[PDB]
């Protein structure tokens, strides 16, 4: 017959209750195999009649009564039952066990009276949420925030979630501490932001080689453009994981395309690393640059050029770089480097600190358009806040700068918020003038000469010509080379400078290319101190005319003079089939100097509001252009599946590796058949696209996954958080996903890759001793091929344990390790 015995779950399986690997939750829901409204009668429930796991079991029976309390102050109230303000106000957790049950089961009569009067479970979900964040330990603050609301847990080995163990799990093996004998050193931490991915496994290792192989060969293996293939790697956060990765590729590129003897294989095939730590520099030297260091000289151009205050000297644009140009007159010996203007996170770290500053910390809602709007207004005017100063300029220098393949950015050629290359920036016609007197004059030796604290003449001496002395080897010797000066004092004294271009250019006419007047800067000489040719003495000396200028474009001042010439000229050096150095892959050379990269993307580039604005379709429409600019490495943005839920869909926010859009579900970028047709647009015009590739973290995984987490520091290591801590805690943390991409393409190439590379899987890794594993194929991502996750803004008390101390647990289908073992209330 009837009685409150039916609170029992309809069965203990899976079926019934909720559970994640056997585990119950206070959030979760279950199956009672009975409900009742008033006491007297009772329906036995359906599979459509499930309920809160929090009305039935509590934590503690002070949670109980805080249930009770708050439930009845939200509208749950009844004194047919006796639950009123009053009647609930004066229980405790000091208060009969047989007392608060008679109360608990009486609220929830009134509960299942909701149920019904509402016609939904909805209510009582969005109540148990609301009552969650109450309780400090069910609560998502449990999991312990820093000061700036962030954080990391890493996954370590328990009895519970066995499952989730690994043998490895070597985390910060970054740079020089691969062998892990300098944890405490210049490393770089492992955790930035989502899922971490466990790169120090056999297994992952295994998998990012079979997932570059397929990124190497996208066209033909998909079946779209059989062209549409990537020829490098920009390694996204390549100072956050296992080192070995960056040994492996570098393994595997040299394999496919032999670049450890030719230069020319090696150049046609660029890889190019975020991550500007010294150590890295130190650490590519040593290995025989597999992948291009990423120069900080865009930090110090931001510092003595960007800022409106606080202009450090302009001697650091000569000393503020891994390669120092006071006078390079020497090739092969700088690090093989790729510099920038704007910084990969500085539009963010800008925006974001706009919207901070308009809406106080207050609760995101996308007001990112203000934040915009207030940027655009700002850019345009001389006496700026936010926007940079002397943009111009800091591309000037960027361009004229010998050792480095330079790297323009999407967001400084055009505004980044509208429809993909629609609106060109104030900017352009400034970067893409000296974009392409870089392909015509720009080669030979650099010296950066110091004319005072806010002045500086950085000179080019033109293609085979070594130094200051040098005659000229080349043909275009004589009439190739560049003068770039900056001032950074908008309120400079008017006055005369001499500038060294050579022995080379003695008695020699030098043209104008661009200089500073009152409003900005004039392509025809119009309104600047210097008329539009200028010519050299006799020892080769330049008189140029400068004086402090305060408009949009320069707060200082900006000159450049290249030789007068009849004809177009190329001073690109092409690379050679023979190295001077076996032992090198990337040499930092006049060859390797020709090559410019460009990012093909901003984060905060818009949603495509129709086919013709896909990236890609204009990407494929402009490849022509990008050639004509002297451009010839496309970074293109990170191509995978998003978190759909992500705020900018940006690319770093991946959710399927292998997945890069479809007709009807592409990206914010386009479908795969438009990449590849974009990539094989730009190798029809001669030029090479690298994918941004993202080996660090998976963010959106829709399955949840009980793992045994310690709240950490972001290099892996246990941290206090203001005096509190835990270690070996239950997390039912989001471990889970891949789509079908991982699915279908995991570990695929392997055989492949075995078969005519078997030194791939022979070769021991450093962090490990031991090979990458391609036994195993990754088909679906879970906790064991992790080190941890970024708080997932859950809490650590949800996972249901009895009042003996063991958690709650059930012998479902795959979950069989313990024997089943429920609450009071549910059996
Ligand atoms: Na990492």
């Amino acid at each position: 017959g009837p009685g409150t015995w039916e609170n029992m779950a309809f069965a203990q399986d899976s079926s019934a209750i909720n559970n994640i690997n056997g585990y119950l939750s206070y959030t979760g829901w279950y199956r009672p195999y009975g409900t009742s409204q008033d006491g007297k009668t009772w329906y036995p429930t359906t599979v459509a009649d499930w309920r809160p796991i929090l009305m039935y079991v509590w934590p503690s029976k002070d949670v109980q009564v805080k249930f009770i309390q708050y439930f009845v102050n939200h509208g749950y109230e009844n004194s047919n039952y006796g639950l009123t303000a009053g009647s609930v106000k004066d229980l405790s957790e000091n208060t009969a066990s047989i007392n608060l049950n008679e109360v608990a089961q009486n609220l929830r009569y009134v509960i299942e009276q909701h149920i019904v009067a509402a016609k939904s479970t909805s209510q009582l979900a969005n109540d148990i949420n609301n009552f969650i964040t109450t309780i400090p330990e069910l609560s998502a603050s449990s999991e312990l925030p820093d000061e700036s609301g962030y954080g990391q847990v890493i996954f370590v080995n328990n009895d519970n979630t066995s499952y989730a163990d690994s043998k490895y799990r070597l985390m910060s093996r970054t740079i020089n501490n691969q062998t892990g004998n300098d944890n405490s050193g210049d490393n770089g931490y492992e955790f930035l932001t989502g899922i971490d991915i466990d790169n120090s496994n056999p297994v992952v290792q295994a998998e990012n080689l079979n997932w570059e192989y397929f990124l190497l060969n996208y066209g033909k293996l998909m079946g779209y453009n059989p062209d549409g293939n990537f020829d490098g790697f920009r390694i996204d956060a390549a100072d956050h994981i296992d080192a070995d990765v960056l040994d492996q590729m570098g393994q595997l590129m040299d394999d496919m395309y032999h670049m450890k003897g030719n230069p020319q294989n090696a150049n046609n095939h660029l890889s190019y690393n975020e991550g500007y730590r010294s150590s890295a520099a130190r650490m590519l030297n040593k290995k025989g640059n597999p992948q291009l260091y990423m120069d900080y000289v865009g930090s110090t151009l931001g510092n003595v050029l960007g800022r409106a205050n606080n202009r450090d000297t302009i001697s650091n644009l000569i000393t503020g770089s891994i390669v120092n140009r006071q006078n390079d007159v020497t090739e092969n010996e700088a690090t093989p480097n790729w510099s920038f203007v704007t910084n990969h996170d500085q539009r963010a770290n800008l925006i974001n600190g706009l919207i901070i500053k308009d809406h106080p910390g207050a609760y995101k809602a996308e007001y990112a358009n203000q934040a915009w709007q207030e940027f655009y207004a700002d850019q345009k005017k001389t006496d700026k806040q936010y926007a940079q100063y002397n943009v111009p300029a800091q591309y000037a220098i960027l361009l004229s700068n010998k050792d480095t393949v330079p790297q323009i950015y999407y967001g400084d050629l055009y505004n980044e918020t509208a429809q993909y290359m629609q609106e060109k920036s104030i900017y352009y016609d400034a970067i893409t003038t000296l974009m392409k007197a870089r392909k015509q004059f720009v080669s030979g030796g650099q010296t950066m000469t110091k004319l005072s604290d806010n002045l500086i003449a950085s000179v080019r001496y033109g293609k085979g010509v070594a130094n200051a002395n040098s005659e000229g080897t080349d043909s275009l010797s004589r009439t190739s080379g560049m003068a770039v000066i900056v001032g950074n004092n908008p309120q400079m004294a008017e006055q005369t400078i001499s500038i060294n271009m050579g022995r080379a250019h003695a008695n020699e006419q030098y043209r104008n290319l661009l200089d500073t007047t009152d409003n900005g800067l004039t392509y025809n000489a119009d309104g600047a101190e210097n008329p539009e040719t200028l010519t050299t003495d006799d020892n080769g000396i330049l008189k140029v005319t400068v004086k402090g200028y305060s408009n949009p474009y320069v707060s200082g001042y900006l000159g450049v003079w290249v030789p007068v010439v009849s004809v177009n000229q190329d001073v690109t050096t092409n690379a050679a089939t023979v190295s001077a150095d076996s032992n090198k892959i990337f040499e930092s050379n006049a060859a390797l100097d020709s090559h410019m990269i460009y990012q093909d993307f901003s984060l905060y580039q818009p949603e495509p509001i129709s086919t013709e604005n896909h990236a890609y379709n204009i990407i494929a429409q402009n490849a022509e252009l990008f050639n004509n600019l002297g451009i010839t490495d496309f970074w293109m943005a990170p191509p995978y599946t998003q978190y759909s839920e992500s705020r900018y869909n940006d690319g770093y926010s991946v959710t399927d590796r292998y997945n890069l859009g479809t007709n009807a579900n592409p990206t914010k970028y386009g479908s795969g058949e438009e990449l590849a047709n974009a990539i094989a647009a730009l190798h029809s015009a001669g030029l090479k696209a690298q994918v941004d590739i993202v080996m660090n973290q998976m963010i959106g995984l829709p399955g949840q996954e009980a793992v045994t987490v310690t709240r950490a520091d972001n290099r892996g290591m246990q941290t206090d958080v203001n005096g509190k801590t835990y270690a070996n805690q239950m997390y039912f943390a989001y471990t889970t996903g891949g789509g079908n991409g991982q699915e279908t393409y995991g570990g695929k190439y392997l055989s492949e890759l075995q078969s005519k590379y078997p030194d791939l899987f022979t070769t021991r890794a450093i962090s490990t001793g031991v090979a990458p594993d391609p036994t195993t194929h990754i088909t679906k991502w879970s906790a064991k091929y992790e080190n941890g996750t970024s708080l997932q803004n859950i809490g650590i008390g949800l996972a249901v344990k009895l009042p003996n101390g063991e958690y709650a647990y059930l012998r479902s289908s795959d979950n069989k390790s313990f024997n089943t073992l429920l609450p009071s209330e549910i059996s």
